[PDB]
């Protein structure tokens, strides 16, 4: 996250970081055996951590996890990230509390205009790389679809929506991909691409969740 801000240890309590020796992704746990992050995040040996703040140090809250399997979905595009979403089961359910809590799946998309709250361990320099150890915040409007599409001519599917600053400086980056967009308490996105990091007119893509919830419900249902 370039330009965020502390979040403060546990106040996100749906975020995940998904490590296989190392921090790689994000995730948002929605249910106490399943978490959805970006299908462009899938490989084999993924540990899911639950109640992490600084991913370098076990301060106590964290449940280490491992994923039973990882469903990427079946017409996920590498080439143009459409359908850029995946599904992870865990192998045992987490114990929820305050500090390990699961985020509401939406009912409706949000509009233009909705802020909403990013977080996760990515990158904070839009030149160079700096990795923290703790969580990072930020708060950045839902853009109108004109604005996303002027933006990316031609890379922007219907399942898709663009976020952020067209100044630069806040965005999200790097490390950060498969993590929540949370807007009015529901998941809305899941960090998906971007050209660079916070760059003047090239907000983040993301993953528009409201049009995968049928899916994601079927899915889990028979799983
Ligand atoms: N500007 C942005 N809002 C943004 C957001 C997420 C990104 N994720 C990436 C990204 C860049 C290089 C490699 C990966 C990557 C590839 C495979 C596995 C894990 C991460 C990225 O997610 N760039 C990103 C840029
Ligand atoms: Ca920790």
């Amino acid at each position: 996250i370039v330009g965020g801000y502390t979040c403060g240890a546990n106040t996100v309590p749906y975020q995940v970081s998904l490590n296989s020796g190392y921090h790689f992704c994000g995730g948002s746990l929605i249910n106490s055996q399943w978490v959805v992050s970006a299908a462009h995040c899938y490989k084999s040996g993924i540990q899911v951590r639950l109640g992490e703040d600084n991913i370098n140090v076990v301060e106590g809250n964290e449940q280490f996890i491992s994923a039973s399997k990882s469903i990427v979905h079946p017409s996920y595009n590498s080439n143009t990230l459409n359908n850029d979403i995946m599904l992870i089961k865990l192998k045992s359910a987490a114990s929820l509390n305050s500090r390990v809590a699961s985020i509401s799946l939406p009912t409706s998309c949000a509009s233009a205009g909705t802020q909403c709250l990013i977080s996760g361990w990515g990158n904070t320099k839009s030149s160079g790389t700096s990795y923290p150890d703790v969580l990072k915040c930020l708060k950045a409007p839902i853009l109108s679809d004109s604005s996303c599409k002027s933006a990316y001519p031609g890379q922007i599917t219907s399942n898709m929506f663009c976020a952020g600053y067209l100044e630069g400086g806040k965005d999200s980056c790097q490390g950060d991909s498969g993590g929540p967009v949370v807007c009015s308490g529901k998941l809305q996105g899941i960090v998906s691409w971007g050209s660079g990091c916070a760059q003047k007119n090239k907000p983040g893509v993301y993953t528009k969740v409201c049009n995968y919830v049928s899916w994601i419900k079927q899915t889990i249902a028979s799983n």
